[PDB]
RNA sequence: CUAAGAAAUUCACGGCGGGCUUGAUGUCCGCGUCUACCUGGUUCACUGCCGUGUAGGC
């Protein structure tokens, strides 16, 4: 649980986004760790196979 | 002010081997097609006393 600077070393994705009367935000986004991937794969492989038979 | 802004894929190859499709068959019967018309508004034609001489002759 410790963090350091915040910063975006060059490659990391920044957009301008409009705001409603003027300016703009930079908007750094993040890749998340939301995982799909568990339910996709559980969905694919675990009982996919039992309902795929039936 | 665009998940922004950048990016050389690069190369080669043996698909080969062989072969019985066979036989048989009933298309089979009919039929009312009628009726009336102007090719005519066009053939710039053989000559010749003729002038071949762009008007000139039956």
């Amino acid at each position: 649980t410790v963090k350091g600077a915040p910063a975006s070393h060059s490659l990391a994705k920044q957009l301008y986004f409009p705001l409603p009367g003027s300016g703009y935000h930079l908007l750094a986004p993040l890749f998340p760790t939301s995982l799909v991937h568990h339910v996709h794969a559980l969905l694919r492989e675990a009982r996919f196979g039992d309902a795929a038979k039936a």
